[PDB]
């Protein structure tokens, strides 16, 4: 009983202890450090040895759930994107090697899911997970169980995807957080920076917003046809910070999904997940 | 806009930076520093700068809400029971004066209260607000809307109430979330040391945790009490961390309330806090 689970994203590093029953106590958010003048490792190091001395726990089973691409095995970050500054390299495996030789890492998309199958139970056999926020990424799960990360470690960075060489962008760069931000910026959204407010603001009917969210929506859609065509499968969850938007967020980007379709063709139904911030905390210790 | 607000409890520091719409961002959650070789101060100052260089606030209006007795003027800590040690004479406008002459100090229950009644609208017209957790705080608005913190601070210090001098226990001591804890354990429930494990382990029919959650309801109850027959309030509200288990908290409370009033006796309605977690950082700013 009691595992240390920690959560790494660009925008916040999430971490909790959990015990065998799937009961979570001392739950800590914190802004993730820039990596420069603040370090990834050392703010993992830290809340590693204050849980343990809390719960006086020896050589804990300790799980890490983490943006970039991931070397299960080794426990390293092989590839990481420009989000996160000078993380391609870092091992966790070998930072925690004096606390505890029980150190798990994983994906922070194949967590979520992971994380989300635990905690709730959908019908579908085939379920591909696609999270939304500072990166896009994804994972899926297949009708064996099985989620296959690839010949290198990097099957499902879906945030390569659909690259446009006359607007030098890929899907990420032009659906991601800092992407949208951007884009309420050129949209005439001076009301707010943050991606709520622009959510609220096209409740209460402001077409600025609306324009925005439709157009972001019309590109987040598109990724998702590839998706679709792909794996075939019986359920597509949306996770990350937004996925909070719930039937707000799905209605903007559901429908068009069909755009990218023949008109004749069945694609799953999409929804936001169920488990809306602690998922990959979760599935770091599956 | 953009105010920076922080809560300091017995257990965790909770932050945010919120905007004049109320709007929360960067929520941050972290284990409240030992204060011994670890100090509450650097950590806040650590805090206030972090959220400073995030948005390039040049002297924001910064709140604190915080556990013992607070003098707000001097925006001081009076006194302090045996939860934060060496937490008595802390001066957070002293603190941060190197970054904001505009700094607010307030005891987290008369915050909490502030908090509560700023997203939530309610008929009554005096409002007891009494928080459970690490302790036991209280805080009354009268009929005129304003706040009485006692000739020396120290109004509404609700957990001194009902000394048993046969136990020499005071209220605090025996219906602290802390003190269900110590309860759960002398009681024989081995299951968990987590409240809301209790609290399921009741509603399936365990019987031994149905008898814990009374016995200590029956205290929690008592304390309410003496409370309603003072002030006579409008409503009566539940926070602090407890407050989650919302009705299911209040159906081992309220019906248990009249045992210590007069048959005919009309008590106000108590409910648990509608906004769960935050309350207080609102409230700080007020
Ligand atoms: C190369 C890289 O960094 N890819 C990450 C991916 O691993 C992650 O799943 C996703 C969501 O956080 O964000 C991408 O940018
Ligand atoms: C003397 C003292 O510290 N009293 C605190 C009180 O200020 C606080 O509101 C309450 C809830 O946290 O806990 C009590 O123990």
């Amino acid at each position: 009983m009691y595992y240390i689970a920690i959560d790494i994203g660009g925008t916040q590093i999430k971490s909790a202890v959990i015990d065998k029953q799937l009961n979570m106590f001392d739950y800590q958010q914190i802004s993730t450090p820039d990596n420069k003048s603040e370090l990834i490792t050392d703010k993992v190091y830290e809340i590693v040895t204050g849980y343990m001395k809390q719960y006086q726990l020896i050589q804990p089973v300790i799980g890490i759930s983490s943006a970039g691409v991931v070397d299960e095995q080794k426990g390293e970050i092989v590839y990481a994107g420009p989000t996160i500054p000078n993380y391609k390299g870092t091992n966790f495996k070998r930072l925690l090697k004096s606390l505890s030789p029980y150190v798990k890492v994983k994906n922070d998309v194949n967590a979520a899911l992971l994380g989300e199958l635990k905690l709730h139970q959908y019908q579908a056999e085939r379920i591909f997970c696609m999270t939304l926020g500072t990166g896009i990424g994804g994972a899926y799960k297949n009708n064996q169980g099985h989620i296959d990360n690839g010949e290198l470690h990097k099957a499902n960075e879906v945030g390569y995807l659909l690259y446009r060489p006359t607007e030098n962008t890929t899907f990420e760069q032009r659906a991601a957080t800092s992407a949208l931000k951007k884009r309420m910026i050129a949209g005439g959204f001076t009301r707010s920076t943050h991606v709520p407010v622009l959510f609220e603001a096209a409740e209460e009917g402001d077409d600025i917003a609306k324009q925005i969210l439709n157009e972001w929506a019309e590109d987040v859609a598109e990724g998702i046809a590839q998706i679709q065509v792909m794996y075939d499968p019986g359920l597509i969850l949306i996770g990350g910070g937004i996925s909070e938007q719930g039937d707000n967020l799905i209605k903007y980007i559901e429908p068009k999904v069909a755009h990218y379709l023949p008109k004749d063709y069945v694609y799953a139904p999409i929804q936001t997940t169920k488990s809306k911030n602690d998922a990959a905390l979760y599935g770091c210790l599956q």
